Parts: structure tokens; sequence; C-alpha cells
């Protein structure tokens, strides 16, 4: 499913992600718009054989499993392609876990590189909240 901007920001409201751990919506839908252009069916394999999927790009070298990382980790305790659903739960519970991890949103580093310190509540500006 590839998300509208206001829908996206809607959809992670209700999961209950806007101001979790004090990040913002605009911080989120940032987050998501460079990560996947707000398509859950977004998957980028890395360099160390690891993949990314869904909308937020959750890396299966820690959170979840695919069956051929080979030394990770399924932190998140869901198959990662429970991550591509049109059903974002389980993106944003996996999440929820990866923010609180110690380094914050800094975890994704496209919302390090391209939303940190920005005018993010321009992603959310003129959604019905
Ligand atoms: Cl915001
Ligand atoms: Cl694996
Ligand atoms: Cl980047």
């Amino acid at each position: 499913k590839v998300f509208g901007r206001c829908e996206l920001a809607a959809a992670m409201k209700r999961h209950g992600l806007d101001n979790y751990r004090g990040y913002s919506l605009g911080n989120w839908v940032c987050a998501a718009k460079f990560e996947s252009n707000f398509n859950t069916q977004a998957t980028n394999r890395n360099t160390d054989g690891s993949t990314d999927y869904g909308i937020l790009q959750i890396n299966s070298r820690w959170w979840c499993n695919d069956g051929r990382t080979p030394g990770s980790r399924n932190l998140c305790n869901i198959p990662c392609s429970a991550l591509l659903s049109s059903d974002i739960t389980a993106s944003v519970n996996c999440a929820k876990k990866i923010v609180s991890d110690g380094n914050g949103m800094n975890a994704w580093v496209a919302w390090r590189n391209r939303c940190k310190g920005t005018d993010v509540q321009a992603w959310i500006r003129g959604c019905r909240l």
C-alpha cells in the first residue's frame, strides 16, 4: 500500500506513534517519506546481507526474521514480511522498540540525514488529525 501523507500521519497517530519517546508526528512521517516514500512494500538489500522492510525500512540484522541474515536477531519477534502489510501495526510496534533502544530516531540514518533539525511539522501541515 502506498499511503497518502495525511493518511499515514493519521494511521501513525492511531497507533500511538505521535510524540512517542518525544518524537512528534512530523518526525515519523518525514522518516517514512525518505525511507519508503510511504510504500509499505518497500524492501532494500544492505551490503552486509541484511534487508530493510516496510514503511520505516526496519532492518533484519536486529529487528525481524527473514531466514537469510546470518547471525542476526529478531528483537521485535516477527517475520520481516509482517512489516510489508497494508496494516502498519507491526511496523509501528517494532519502531517503538527501535526508538527506545538508546539512540532515539538516529537509528534511522535517513531521519538523521534528512529530517533531524528540519521543519518536520511541514509533513503534517493541513492534515485533519
Ligand atoms: Cl510535527
Ligand atoms: Cl536469519
Ligand atoms: Cl540518508
